[PDB]
């Protein structure tokens, strides 16, 4: 609970920061900026969008090193503290 | 066994859900929809396909956060509870 | 040693299998086939190459689920049993 | 501290080595060479850049197997020994 909540808030703030940056510096729509932020921090990287400016590339490097840690943390706790118990509870007939 | 079976079923259902969504909203062939779902949840992300609609992008964001946890879980148990023993058994002359 | 050797051989065989498949079914040069196999199993996925046939896509799905487990295993042991000690040994003045 | 410092230096050197290689063999700007090195070793892989020469592809294969181990190590310690405590310290009213 309290741990998953913190991680949830930290993830939300991280994605908000990305959305604001890419819509500003790279000129993306806010929706596309959020899309790029997620596709980046989860390391999926389709490359349908990518930073065209040097500022954009430099920020993204730092965004990645800082962002991956907490994003996968959230993903991990979400799966281990939320999804796991639920699946088990559904396996009791 | 019982753990790997559950994870196997959960993975199958997850991929089925993706196949139905992308063939519907993004208009992909069912085979290409399954292909995108896998390439997404394993975080490979070639970008040969990517969602063009806003609905598609929003769903994929949620699909990723929810899907990665179980997909890598399956991958992990598959390697640790199935592949590992087999390799060891083949190393006894 | 014996563990890292096994993992090394298993990785080599896996990459050889990929090289043969993609040069055959997708018609890539052997070098490009090996390149795609690695870029796939390490989950990097540039998408400079991607399978164009349905056979190619179906095989790759299976290749991914089976291959990621051992490839990251090798990567892990390589870093924990080989790179780690070496760095420490270089930190003794 | 001493552990995070070492990992920090090892990461810096790894990225420097990549920058020099890609600007030399693939003819990228130094900034784009660093960009590719990071996007590669964190496994994001946008594919906005990718090696066009066989030398480039062969080196990158080796760069990946060697580089991922330490890069994610740094990312891990950064998140567990630096980001984690800080967030907790900010949660004390
Ligand atoms: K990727
Ligand atoms: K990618
Ligand atoms: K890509
Ligand atoms: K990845």
């Amino acid at each position: 609970d309290k741990e998953f909540q913190v991680l949830f808030v930290l993830t939300i703030l991280t994605l908000i920061s990305g959305t604001i940056f890419y819509s500003t510096v790279e000129g993306l729509r806010p929706i596309d900026a959020l899309w790029f932020s997620v596709v980046t921090l989860t390391t999926v990287g389709y490359g349908d969008f990518s930073p065209q400016t040097d500022f954009g590339k430099i920020f993204t490097i730092l965004y990645i090193f800082i962002g991956i840690g907490l994003v996968f943390g959230f993903i991990h706790k979400l799966a281990v503290n939320v999804q796991l118990p639920s699946i088990l509870s559904n396996l009791v007939p």
